[PDB]
């Protein structure tokens, strides 16, 4: 069919390391990039080596330098954890409500997170936003006073 948001449109020559890019319909952080000539004049090919912002599973891409590759937005949001339980996450917010969604332990991060939590401490957990589907990444600590 068709949707739906994000992304942007950006020319393949533009982006650089640490930037974000949708490759094979998957959002990735740019890890390495190059520019070969093959051509002829006046030409170059951008070779983007990029890790997906979720699983990791390294992705590559070879496009004309001129070519426009789709770039995703990334919201990094540091919401406070509340309860697990379960099932799942949960968090709370700044603010707010919320969520009901999110599930990632992962982990490593899983383990950590639960072991946590179960000890004590109220935790700060950032979540990353890929077009629609999301997930946690950082697990932290508050600095409470008033």
């Amino acid at each position: 069919d068709a949707g739906s948001s994000a992304t942007y449109p950006m020319q393949c020559s533009a982006l650089r390391k640490n930037g974000f890019v949708v490759i094979k319909s998957r959002p990735c952080k740019i890890v390495d990039m190059s520019t070969s000539k093959t051509g002829k004049h006046g030409h170059a090919k951008v070779h983007l080596v990029a890790i997906d912002i979720f699983t990791g599973k390294k992705l590559e891409d070879l496009s004309p330098s001129t070519h426009n590759m789709e770039v995703p937005v990334v919201k990094r949001n540091e919401y406070q954890l509340l309860d697990i339980d379960d099932g799942f996450l949960s968090l709370m917010n700044m603010d707010g409500d919320t969520k009901d969604d999110v599930k990632a332990p992962e982990g490593e991060l899983g383990d950590s997170l639960q072991t946590a939590f179960d000890e004590g401490k109220d935790l700060m957990v950032t979540i990353i936003s890929a077009m629609g589907e999301e997930a946690a990444i950082s697990f932290k600590e508050a600095a409470r006073t008033d």
